[PDB]
């Protein structure tokens, strides 16, 4: 009723949407993976009158239930989506988006890294990105890799008209207590990563990392603060 929802709240199979600003809202899943049940954030951005993807919903079923639940609460029709990498929280899905006539992207890195673990795979390549501080534009929104940090491939989100940044998993919630999964991550170069960030878009005042309560710049500091700590600890 309001707040942003929870794990708890809300079962494997459904999806919510929350409104971030005008014309920009999350998505929000849930998913089992390896006998826990976590939570996984994507965006949706107005773009004229159409709308933009980013992020699947983690699965193919959930995925369906996203474009059902944009249907439900926009009415406007998805027709491009941005993964923002390679694991199945960002591509899980990309089959359903295709056959309904969704056309997907992302980087090359992260549609390699995608074909080479098994993953479902981007229709199209998005060039421009492959040096950390690289931007790029894409519809109502700007395009930036950071460098490596959470995968080597992890792509950043900034809505210009909102100030509205989505950091995907490079950025954790501030209740966070670990770097999360850290499988695949570069823990030396992630604090570099999201000094990069910060640098440049001083200005961002919603950031929303890729699992949990989006907030304000401090998700940006925390996350440095929790990945050097992980590190130190480990
Ligand atoms: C699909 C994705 C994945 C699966 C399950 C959990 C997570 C988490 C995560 C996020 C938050 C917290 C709370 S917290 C910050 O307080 O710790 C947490 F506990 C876990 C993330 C994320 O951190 O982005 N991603 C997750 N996978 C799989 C894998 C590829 C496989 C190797 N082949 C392993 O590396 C992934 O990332
Ligand atoms: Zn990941
Ligand atoms: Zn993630």
């Amino acid at each position: 009723s309001g707040e942003y929802p929870t794990v708890n709240e809300i079962p494997v199979g459904e999806v919510r949407l929350y409104q971030i600003a005008d014309g920009v809202w999350s998505h929000i899943a849930t998913q089992s993976f390896d006998g826990a049940v976590y939570p996984s954030n994507g965006l949706i951005v107005r773009d004229g009158d159409e709308l933009l993807l980013i992020d699947t919903a983690w699965g193919a079923k959930n995925t369906a239930a996203l474009l059902a639940e944009i249907e439900k609460q926009i009415g406007l029709p998805v027709t491009r989506a941005v993964s923002t990498h390679f694991h199945d929280d960002r591509v899980g899905g990309v089959d359903v988006l295709r056959a309904a006539g969704v056309a997907t992207y992302a980087s090359p890195s992260t549609r390699r890294l995608a074909e080479a673990e098994g993953n479902e795979i981007p229709t199209h390549s998005l060039e421009g990105l492959s040096s950390s501080g690289d931007a790029v534009r894409f519809g109502p929104v700007e395009l930036f890799y950071p460098g490596a940090a959470h995968s080597t491939d992890n792509l950043v989100v900034y809505v210009p008209s909102a100030n509205v940044l989505y950091g995907g998993c490079a950025v954790h919630e501030l209740s966070s207590t670990s770097a999360g999964n850290v499988a695949d991550a570069d823990l030396a170069e992630w604090p570099t990563s999201v000094e990069r960030i910060q640098k440049h878009y001083p200005e961002a005042e919603v950031v929303i990392p890729g699992h949990g309560l989006p907030g304000g710049l401090d998700l940006l500091q925390h996350t440095a603060n929790v990945v050097k700590a992980h590190k130190n600890r480990s």
